[PDB]
C-alpha cells in the first residue's frame, strides 16, 4: 500500500474490468494514476470513483490516434512531472466469424490497428518520456492467445496477441539500454463482463464453464489476479524482470487433455 | 527424385531469392507452379529462366488486395484444377530507423498490412480452394524474428513475424479438421544482404560477418536451404506435421554468447 | 531417391517401431546402417528383414553402459570408416503410477538413467568420432512431452524428455563449431499403443481415440512419418538446421480444446 | 510484511545466497520458515540469525535421500501443523569440463541425481502433505539454462534445468486438481558467491562482466530480486499462476546480439 508510493502510472483500456481493477490496486498501493479510453467510461464512478480526484484522473484517448496518445502522455507529465508505469490494456475481439472461410478482411484490419498499432503508439509515447529519465516499466495485456490457438478464437485476435508478445520482446531488447523494462501478462478467461455465446452468455455460467475446463480447481481467475500480476511487473520488486510473458492461466496451456479424456469417457 | 509429382503450387514473392529458388526446386520435383509478385515484368523475367509455360507461370499479385489474391487462386484452379501447396512468401522490412523514438507510424501500418494482412489473404484464398478437396499444405515464411528480438531489427518487423507464427498456429488448429497442414519457416540471414544503400558493406561482407556470428560453422545459410525446408513441409514426407515453426538458423537462437564472451576467450 | 547415398548411420532402439522403420528407410536411401539394442536376438531378427549383412548390421548395446556405446561406435568406424548420422532413439516409460504420491523413487532413477544419461553417452561417443571429420548430424527422439505435460504421462517421462531437448540445445551450441548438427523429433501417439496388459484397450482402439483427439484429421501418425522427419534432419536437405525440436503431432499441442468444448458443440 | 502472514514455508538449499535471502524475506513477510541443507550452513548466523528461533529453524537434509526429505516435511508438519510453500532451491554445477569430449559420466549422474531426482523428492513429499489440505505453492529454482544453452555451461546442467522445468509443467498439470500451484524461477547470473573462472574469479568483477553482457543496464541481478520473484509465486497474490517459468534475466535471453555486434565493431 506504499509498494508503488508516488509512482505515476497511465492505464489505457480502463473501462473494461482489468483496467478498472488495476487502477484501484495501484491507488491502494500509493500511485497516482491517469485512466484513458475513448468510451469516456461507464458513467463517472469508474475512473473518478476508483480513487479520489487527487490520485486518479480520466483522459479521453483513442489509442489508434497518435495525437490522442501524445496528448495522454504529455498531459500526464504536465500533471505529475514524470511517468513511471505504462499499462497498455487495449484489446478488441473479432466482429466476424471464426473460420477462415468467413473471417472479415476489414475486421482483420480493424483489430490489427487497435490491438497492435495502438500498443505500438502507447509504448512509443511512453518511451519518449521514459528514455530521458532512464526509468520505466511498460506492461502490455496480451492473452494465452499470444502463444496458443483456440477453436472459436479468431485468427486476427491470436495473430495480434502474438504481435503484442513480439512488441514486448523487441521493445525489451531496445529499452534495456536505458534501464526500462517491458513485459506482458497473458490471461486465461477472466471472469466478467459477460461475453457472448448463443448459449449461456452469462458471467456466472461462463465462470463455471471456465472452472470446468480449468487446470487449477477451487478458484476462478479474476481481474484482481491479473491486476496483481501487473502490479508485480510495474513496481520495484520486479526490477530485473524484462521480456517476460507472465502467463496467468492456472496451468491451462501446459497440456492438451483431449487424448487422456478420449480414453477416459470418450470411447 | 520427383517428390512433388503432379502437385500444384502457388509461390508468392516469386521474384525474390527464396521464391525463385523454391520455384526452381518444385519444378525439379515434378510440380506445376504459379509464381506471384507485384514486380510484374521483373517476376516473369524470373519465371523465364526456371521452366517452360506449361509447368510454370507468373501472375501479378499485390497480396494486400483481396481481388488480386482471389485472381491468383482462381487462375491456378482454372489452369491446373487443384491447389496442393500455398507458399506464402511475402515479407517486407521497415523503411524507418530501429529506435522506437524514430520508428514511424505510417511505416508501421504499411509493414503490418503487407506482412500480416497479406499473409491472412493468401491463406484465406488457399483455404477456400483447399477445404473442398480435404487436402493441402500451407507454408508461411516467418523469420527467427517470430520468437526473438534483435538490435537493428525493427519493432514492426518483429511484431509482424510473431503475428505470422500466430496465423500459422491458429490456422493449423482450424484447418486440421479438413486434413490441411499449416507450418512456417524461420531463417537466419540468407546468404547475401546487400547494404551499399547505407554506409558501406556489401554481400560477401555480410556473408562473412553472418558466418562469424553463426553457431554453425563451415557453411552459409542459402536460399536453397530454405527451399529444402519448404519442400519438406510442402510434400508427402511431412504428412503429420502441422503447426511447426521450422527454424533454419544453424542453432543461432539457442544461446546468447554475450556473457561467455565477456568472461574472455583471449585478448 | 538415394538421398543418403554412402552415409553411415547408427540407430539405437532398432528393434522398436521407429528404429526398425527408420533403418528400412535409410537403407532405401542408400545408407549403411548399424542397428543397436539390448534385445539382442530380437533385434538381429529385425535386421534380418531389412537388408543384407554388407549394408545393415546389429550390435548389442545397453546405452547406459559407456563400454557398450564405445563398442558400438568403434565397431561402426572399424566396419565403415566414418559416422555421418547418429540417431539416438532410446526412451522408456515409467513402470509405476502417474500420481506423484505413487510415482516411485527407483523407477524415477531408472528412466532418468536410460532416457537422459543413455542419450548423453550416445551423443558423446558420436561426437568423439564426428568432431575429427568436422561433419555429422545427431538426432534424438524426444516427444511432445519435451515441452508439454499430460494426464497419465509420468512426471519422470516428462522430465527426461525435457532433458533430451536440453541436451539437443546445449550440444547444438557446442558442436556447431565443428560443422555438426544436433536436432530432435517430438511425436504425438505413434500408430499403435497396445495396452491389453492393463484393463482392456487394444491397438486399433488407441489408434481410433488418438485420431478422435487429434488436431489433424483423416490420417494417423505412423512410424514412417517419424522416419521421414529423421531422414530430413539426417541428410543433406537440412544443412543449416540445428537445435530444432521437430514436432510431429499434426498440431495437437497448439491448443487446449477444453474450454471451447465446455462452451458446447452440441448435446 | 504480512503478505505471507502465518504461512509455513520450507526452503531447501538455504546455505547458498538465494535460499538465505528468500528466508529473510519470507520472515519479513510474516512466515514461519524451515531451512534445510546438508552442509549444516556456514556457521549459525545464516539459518538461526536470518530471523529469530521462533520463526526460523534449521534441519539437516540431503535432498537425494528420501528418508531426509520425509523427515524434513514431517518435522515441519509436527512443528507448525501445515505446509503452505515448498521452495526447492538445490542445484549443483558440473565438476568436469564443458566439452562433450571431456564431460564426465559419473559427474553427469551426480548432477542429475541432485538437480532432478532431489527436486522430484522435495515435490513428492510437499505434495504428500499439501494434497489433503488442497492448498499449496511449490516453487523450483531453475535457470535460463532451462530453455537456452551457453558456452561453458555444462551439458548436464542445462539438461537438468530443462528437466526441472519439465517437473514444474508435469506437477502443475497433476496438482491443479487439488488447488496446488507449481512454478519455477529462471535467473541470469546472480551476483555472488564469487564463482570460478581462471581469470578474475571475483564477485564484483563477474558482476561487472554480467552487467557488460546484460540486456538491462543500470542495475545488477541480485539474490533479493530472485527472492522477490519467489515471494510473488509463493503467496496469494499469484493465486491463479501455475506452470509459469518466471524468467528473471532483464531480457538477456530475448536476443542473440552476435550478428549486430559482428557488424558494429567486429568487421
Amino acid at each position: 500500500t506504499n509498494r508503488l508510493q508516488d509512482k505515476v502510472a497511465i492505464i489505457t483500456g480502463g473501462a473494461g474490468g482489468i483496467g478498472e481493477t488495476t487502477a484501484k490496486l495501484f491507488v491502494r498501493y500509493g500511485a497516482k494514476v491517469v485512466i484513458a479510453d475513448i468510451a469516456d467510461d461507464h458513467g463517472q464512478k469508474v475512473c473518478n470513483n476508483i480513487g479520489s480526484p487527487d490520485v486518479i484522473s480520466f483522459v479521453h484517448c483513442d489509442v489508434t490516434k497518435d495525437e490522442d496518445v501524445r496528448n495522454l502522455v504529455d498531459t500526464t507529465i504536465a500533471k505529475h512531472g514524470k511517468l513511471d508505469i505504462m499499462f497498455g490494456n487495449v484489446g478488441v475481439l473479432s466482429t466476424t466469424p471464426y473460420s477462415i472461410l468467413e473471417a472479415g478482411n476489414e475486421d482483420f484490419k480493424r483489430v490489427m490497428d487497435i490491438n497492435v498499432y495502438g500498443a505500438f503508439l502507447v509504448a512509443k509515447h511512453a518511451a519518449r518520456v521514459m528514455i530521458p529519465a532512464k526509468k520505466g516499466s511498460i506492461v502490455f495485456t496480451a492473452s494465452i492467445s499470444s502463444f496458443t490457438a483456440g477453436e472459436g478464437v479468431s485468427h486476427v485476435y491470436t495473430a495480434t496477441k502474438h504481435a503484442v508478445l513480439g512488441l514486448t520482446t523487441s521493445l525489451c531488447t531496445e529499452l534495456g539500454e536505458y534501464g526500462i523494462r517491458v513485459n506482458c501478462v497473458s490471461p486465461y478467461i477472466v471472469a466478467s463482463p459477460l461475453l457472448t455465446d448463443v448459449f449461456g452468455v452469462d458471467s456466472s455460467r461462463v465462470e463455471e464453464l471456465a472452472h470446468q475446463a480449468a487446470n487449477l480447481k477451487g478458484t476462478l481467475l479474476r481481474a484482481e489476479d491479473v491486476a496483481d500480476a501487473v502490479a508485480y511487473l510495474a513496481g520495484d520488486e520486479s526490477k530485473y524482470v524484462s521480456g517476460l510473458n507472465l502467463v496467468i492461466d492456472g496451468g491451462y496451456t501446459r497440456t492438451n487433455p483431449a487424448f487422456p479424456t478420449a480414453l477416459k469417457h470418450g470411447l
